This record gives C-alpha cells, structure tokens and sequence, in this order.
C-alpha cells in the first residue's frame, strides 16, 4: 500500500521546479508500480520543446488552457478534459496560455536523475518577469 498527498509533496524534494514547469511527483521509480505518475503545473506563458525517446507519456489536463504542437504533425488545443499520449515518441512543443495542471504517466517510470537532468525537455520561453533580480536580496 502507498498513500501520499499533493499537499505534502509541494515544496519538498519530490516537487521539481524548473523554468517552465513544476512537477509534483506522486509515484516514483522507487514505488515499483511499473509507471511513474506526477501532477505537473505548466507555467503560464511558457513554451517547452519535448521529446521523450525512451518513454511513452500520457498527459491529462485538469486545469488551464494551452496547446501541444507535434513536430511534423498537428496542433491540438489543450483544455480541461483533453488527454494526449505520445505513443510514437513524438517531438512536440508544449505551450501554456494560462497555467496548466497536467496529470502525467510515464511508462517506464522516470527516475529522479532524469527529472533533475530535465532529460527530454528544452525550455524555450519562461514566464514574464515579476520584477525580481538575483542580485536584489530585498
Ligand atoms: C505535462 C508534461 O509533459 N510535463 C513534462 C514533465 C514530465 N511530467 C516529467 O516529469 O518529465
Ligand atoms: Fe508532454
């Protein structure tokens, strides 16, 4: 038996924050289920190029709006209830108009190394600046 809660995972080592996405990992390779499972926020205004050569991924949008553009294929708007699955290891752009909340399943599971390494993802456009600078401790 495994029991977890998103509200425990947030702001913890299983919450991986990147320039375009915050992935809250629910089932890890360690959990032995044969897949990994996460709840990922795709930040508003962002664009990320994605290509998982070594995994298939299912993505189910439960909040927000954006689009996925398949390189050499079509562009599919993303809204709550939209599901896509990359059974052909498709290279794709993932764009968020508003913040998107995505339940994601990977077939072999992703490892912690792969998530930290951002393997298979290339962030291209980050959220608009909030006015902060690294050199402003205030
Ligand atoms: C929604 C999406 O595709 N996020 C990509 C990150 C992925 N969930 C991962 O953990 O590598
Ligand atoms: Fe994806």
């Amino acid at each position: 038996m495994i029991v977890k809660h998103l509200e425990e995972i947030v702001d913890t080592k299983d919450d991986i924050d990147t320039t375009t996405w915050n992935s809250r990992r629910l089932l890890l390779t360690k959990d032995g289920m044969g897949f990994s499972l996460n709840d990922t926020l795709i930040k508003a205004g962002t664009e990320t190029l994605i290509w998982y050569k070594n995994h298939v991924e299912a993505v189910y949008c439960i909040e927000g709006e954006g689009e996925i553009e398949v390189v050499g294929g079509e562009t599919y708007p993303i809204t709550p209830g939209m599901m896509y699955a990359l059974d052909g290891h498709e290279k794709h752009y993932l764009r968020a108009r508003s913040q998107m909340r995505m339940v994601c399943v990977f077939n072999p599971p992703l490892t912690g190394a792969e998530v930290h390494d951002e393997e298979g993802t290339y962030p291209l456009l980050a959220p608009i600046t909030d006015g902060s600078a690294w050199s402003h401790p205030q």
